[PDB]
């Protein structure tokens, strides 16, 4: 076939029920992570072509950074409920892995603040129990695939994206194989 299982994908051995349509893992100390943000765009080209009636989600990971790790899944639970992903995603990842002027959650902390969400109210969320849900919400999903690596990308708790079986001289062919195969395992 075209799509063969092992090649652009794989499959779980235990599927997750009830798991988000597109779920995608990523981590701010990631070196693929932030290419697939900054440079692929690879979230956005497959919304594109995802179908209507489906909802994309994305959540942060701990296993790497440690310490830090941590407190960058509890900001992005907090970017999640405010709704300002858009507004911290390039600064979290440019903050970490380019200018390296992350270094405590206090830094995390004014990533924030420059980008206008008030002291006020980012550190009311940063301790809100909507939260600790949602960092609760991270941990378990990337658990219930046991998810050892990033960036990742699964469609209905069944499919796992192989980005290894794809082709890379050329990124913009790359994104699209991509997003075609999420695509395809969407109306598999």
């Amino acid at each position: 076939a075209q799509y063969e299982d092992g090649k652009q994908y794989t499959t779980l051995e235990k599927p997750v029920a009830g798991a988000p349509q597109v779920l995608e893992f990523f981590s701010f100390f990631c070196p693929h992570c932030y290419q697939f943000e900054e440079v692929l765009h690879i979230s956005d080209n497959v919304k594109k072509k995802l179908p209507e009636g489906v909802k994309m989600t994305k959540y942060h990971v701990n296993f790497m950074g440690g310490d830090l790790g941590k407190d960058l899944t509890q900001a992005w639970a907090v970017a999640m409920a405010l709704g300002v992903e858009d507004k911290v995603t390039v600064p979290l990842f440019e903050g970490v892995q380019k200018t390296q002027t992350i270094r405590s959650a206090s830094d995390i902390r004014d990533v924030f603040i420059n980008a206008g969400i008030k002291g006020e109210e980012y550190d009311a969320a940063w301790n809100s129990f909507v939260v600790k849900s949602l960092v609760a919400q991270q941990e378990k999903a990337a658990a219930d695939v046991q998810l050892r690596g990033v960036p990742a990308m699964f469609v209905n708790g069944k499919y796992q994206l192989n980005p290894q079986g794809m082709d890379t001289s050329n990124m913009d062919v790359f994104v699209q194989q991509y997003a075609d195969t999420v695509k395809y395992l969407s109306e598999k």
